[PDB]
């Protein structure tokens, strides 16, 4: 029921990141430690960095 708007690019590096674009509506999973979000976009499924997000309800 929460999702977070990417107000940055964020590029994959790692196989467990996942990879978007500015704008990209992304659902949140899980919150991790150390800052890091767990979302799934277009059918996958990734960490990623809760800075580079807006959280909005929904």
């Amino acid at each position: 029921l929460t999702y977070g708007v990417a107000l940055y690019r964020f590029q994959a590096l790692e196989p467990n990141e996942l990879d978007f674009e500015v704008g990209d509506k992304i659902r949140i999973l899980a919150t991790l430690e150390d800052g890091w979000l767990e979302g799934s976009l277009k059918g996958r499924t990734g960490i990623f960095p809760y800075r580079f997000v807006k959280l909005c309800p929904a």
